C-alpha cells in the first residue's frame, strides 16, 4: 500500500481530517489500534461551537446533527447563592453552541466514511512513523502478526494523548507546558429527563457541580472529586445526593434520578505542545494538547486544528503550495494558548480548590460576582464560551 | 474638650472627612502623632479617579486641582514585544483619571482646614481610644507631658495601616485577609520631562517598569525589586540603565534622565479587613485595607469610604438616623474587593514571579494578548481603571 495522507486514529480528529480530504480528491488512510465499536463506546464531548459545526456541515456530516443536536442561545453560572445566566446569543453579537455527544458524531463521521468506501485499517497494531523529514515518509503496522508498508506524502498525527505521533519527534525538538490540577470530574450518564433546558455551571463549598444534556430524556451529570476517588465507590445513591447537596435549592427539588448508564472519572489536565509539526509530521487533536474539560473546548480545538491542517493540505495538494504547510504550527498555537486560557480561568473560577487561604478566596468570590455583573465582563465569557473567530 | 466627631490622623482620609463635615456643620477634631511638614513629604499617590475629584471639589478644595492636575484620555500597556493604548475615556463611556499627587492633594486640604479653624492637634502622642460601645466613647492623648480627654459621640478611624484604630477592636471580632508579594517597587523621583503624556505600564522579562508623571517638568519612575534590595544600592545611575533595560526600544531613546528628589521602596501588599466597625467606631483608608500600588487605587478608596462615612454621619447628625451606620460596612466592603481584585488582577499579569512554571508563563501572556486585543476584554480594564460607580 502507497496512499498520500496516512492518518493515525480513527476518533474525531482523524475521522474528520479523513472525511474532509477524501472529497477534496486527496486519497487518505486511517490506521486505528481499536476496534469501531470500542471507539464507538466513549461518552467523551457534547458542546460542538460553530465552527466545529460548519465543518461537519463541509464534510457533509451534518444529516443528523442538524435533525438532533439542540441550539442553545444560553448558560448558567450558580456560585454560592444565586444563579446568573449569560446570554451567549446576544452578547456573543449572534453566536451559539450545539449540544450533540462527541459519540454521535464519532458515528456519524464512521458512516460517511465507509460510504464512501475511504480505506481504514482498524485493530492496526504495533504503529510506527519512519523516515519523517525526508521526501518520502512510511508507516509500517501489524495485521494479525504481518508486518506491512503504507507509503506516503504526509502523516497525520491523529492518535490522542496517548498516541503514537508526538513520541515519534525528537524529544529535543519539542517544548512541553503542562498543569495537573489536584482533582477530577466524576461524570454519571442518566436515561432522564434533565433538570434544565440549558447547562447549569455550579460553584459550591462541596466543590464543583455541572448539570448537562444528551437529550429531552437524556442527560449528563458531574461532581468535582479527589484524585483519590474511585467510581466503584460512587453508586448512583451517593451520586444523586452528593449532586443535589451541590445544586441550587430551586434546582434539586427540579431533580429526576435514576439509574446511570456508564459512570466514569476523568481527571483534570492542561497541556501543551509547540511546535506540532516535525517533518512530515502534523499533530493534531489530543496529541498535541489537552485541556480540562471545563470550557468545553477540547473538541473544539480539534476541529479547528483540521479546518487548518486540512486547507493547508488542499493548497499543496492542488495548488503546489507545499510551502504554507510550515506555518501550521504558527495559526494553531494562536488559537490553542486562547483557548487554554479561557479554560484555565473558567476552572480557576468554578473549582473547589485544597489549600486556599481566606484571601484567595475572597478573590474567587470577586471573580464570579465580578463577571457576571458587568457587560464588558459578561461579553468575555461569551465571546470565548461560543468560539473566538477561526483565522 | 468635647467635640462631635474626632478623627485620627491628619492624612487624606483624615483631612477629607474633616474637612467635609467641618462644611456640614458637625464639628470634628483631628488627632496626629507627627508635624505638618512631616505629613507633608509623603510622595505616595498621583491618580484619582472621578469619584475622589468630584468629592474633592465637594469640600470646596479644587481650586488648585482643577488648575494643575491633568486629564488623562488613556494608558499603556507594553509587554514583552509591543505597545497597546487603551482608551479608558471611550471604553469607559465617557470617564478619565487625574494625576494629581498625593503630596498636593494634602497640602491643599491642610490649606482649607487651618483657613476654617478646625481644629488639629499635631504631634499629639500616646493616642487611646476609650469606651468604644458606650453611649459617649472618648480619645486620650498627650501633648507634651500633658494627657487630655476629648469626648465625642464618633470616632472616625483613620491612621493608616500602622494606625491605633484597628488595634483597638477586639481582635476576636474581627477577620483578616492578606496576601503579601515576593517583591517590591523602587521609586525615583525627577525633576525631568516625562517620557509620555501618557502613562506606560511595561511588563519585561527583567521585571516591571512604570512610567508615571506630576508635571510637564517632573517624572515619577519606578522598577520592581527583590524585597531584599536596599535603596542605599540603587544610585541614579544604575536606576536608569535598569529602566532603559525594561522599556521599549523607542522609549528608552526619548528618555530624559536626571538627578533624583526623592528614592524609595515599597513593598506590594494585599490587605482587607471584614468589618469595618466596632461600637462607635468606623476605621476608613489605609487602617482598613491595603492595596499593591499596581491599579492606582489606595488614595481611590479611601475616597469611597470617606464619601459613604460622611453622608451617612449626616443623616444621623441632621436627620437624626443614627442606624444607618450599621450599614457602613457592608457598603464599603463591595466597592473594595472588586478594588482589591482588579489590583490582583493588575499585578499578577505585569510583573515577574519568580518560580512560575512555563505553563503559568505561557498563560501571563495570554492574558495580556486576550485583554488587550478583545473590544470587551479591553473594556473590563477600563470600566476599573477609570474606577466602578459609588453606590
Ligand atoms: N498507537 C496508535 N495507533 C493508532 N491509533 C491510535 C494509537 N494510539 C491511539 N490511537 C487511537 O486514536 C484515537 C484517539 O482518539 P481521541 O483521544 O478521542 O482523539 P482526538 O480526535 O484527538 O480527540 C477527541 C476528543 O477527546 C478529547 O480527549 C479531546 O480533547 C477531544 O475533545 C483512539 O481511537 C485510539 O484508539
Ligand atoms: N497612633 C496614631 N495617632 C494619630 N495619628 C496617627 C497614628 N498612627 C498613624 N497616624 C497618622 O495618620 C496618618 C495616616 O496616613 P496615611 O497612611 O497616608 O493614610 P490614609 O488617609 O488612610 O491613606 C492615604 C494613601 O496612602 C496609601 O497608603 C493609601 O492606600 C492611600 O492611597 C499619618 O499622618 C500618621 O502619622
Amino acid at each position: 500500500m502507497k496512499t498520500q495522507v496516512a492518518i493515525i486514529g480513527a476518533g474525531p480528529s482523524g475521522l474528520l481530517l479523513g472525511q474532509l480530504l477524501h472529497k477534496a480528491g486527496i486519497d487518505n488512510v486511517i490506521l486505528e489500534r481499536q476496534t469501531p465499536d470500542y471507539v464507538l463506546g466513549r461518552i467523551r464531548a457534547g458542546v460542538l461551537e460553530q465552527g466545529m459545526v460548519d465543518l461537519l456541515r463541509e464534510a457533509g456530516v451534518d444529516r443528523r446533527m442538524a435533525r438532533d443536536g439542540l441550539v442553545h442561545e444560553g448558560v448558567e453560572i450558580a456560585f454560592a447563592g444565586q444563579r446568573r445566566r449569560i446570554d451567549l446569543k446576544r452578547l456573543s453579537g449572534g453566536k451559539t453552541v450545539t449540544v450533540y455527544g462527541q459519540t454521535e458524531v464519532t458515528r456519524d463521521l464512521m458512516e460517511a466514511r465507509e460510504a464512501c468506501g475511504a480505506t481504514t485499517v482498524y485493530q492496526a497494531a504495533e504503529v510506527r512513523l519512519h523516515d519523517l523529514q525526508g521526501e518520502r515518509p512510511y508507516v509500517t503496522f501489524e495485521r494479525d502478526g504481518e508486518r506491512l508498508r503504507l507509503d506516503c506524502d504526509y502523516i497525520a498525527g491523529c492518535d490522542g494523548f496517548h498516541g503514537i505521533s508526538r513520541q515519534s519527534i525528537p524529544a529535543e525538538r519539542l517544548k512541553v507546558f503542562e498543569r495537573v490540577y489536584p482533582f477530577g470530574w466524576l461524570g454519571l450518564l442518566a436515561d432522564t429527563p434533565p433538570v434544565s433546558h440549558e447547562l447549569i455551571y455550579a460553584n459550591h463549598p462541596r466543590g464543583f457541580a455541572l448539570c448537562s444534556q444528551r437529550s429531552a430524556t437524556r442527560s449528563r451529570y458531574y461532581v468535582q472529586v479527589p484524585l483519590t476517588e474511585k467510581v466503584e465507590d460512587w453508586s448512583d445513591e451517593r451520586f444523586w445526593t452528593e449532586l443535589k447537596a451541590r445544586l441550587p435549592a430551586e434546582v434539586a427539588e427540579k431533580l429526576v434520578t435514576g439509574p446511570s448508564l456508564e459512570k466514569s472519572i476523568a481527571p483534570l489536565r492542561s497541556f501543551v505542545v509547540e511546535p506540532m509539526q516535525h517533518g512530515r509530521l502534523f499533530l493534531a487533536g489530543d496529541a498535541a494538547h489537552i485541556v480540562p474539560p471545563t470550557g468545553a473546548k477540547g473538541l473544539n480545538l480539534a476541529a479547528s486544528d483540521v479546518s487548518t491542517l486540512y486547507r493547508l493540505l488542499l493548497k499543496a495538494y492542488r495548488e503546489g503550495r507545499g510551502e504554507l504547510l510550515e506555518r501550521y504550527s504558527a495559526i494553531c498555537l494562536r488559537r490553542i494558548w486562547k483557548a487554554e486560557r479561557f479554560s484555565w480561568w473558567m476552572t480557576s473560577v468554578l473549582h473547589r480548590f485544597p489549600d486556599t487561604d481566606a484571601f484567595s478566596q475572597r478573590i474567587q468570590q470577586t471573580e464570579l460576582e465580578y463577571y457576571l455583573g458587568s457587560e464588558a465582563g459578561l461579553a468575555t465569557i461569551a465571546e470565548n464560551y461560543v468560539g473566538l473567530p477561526y483565522e
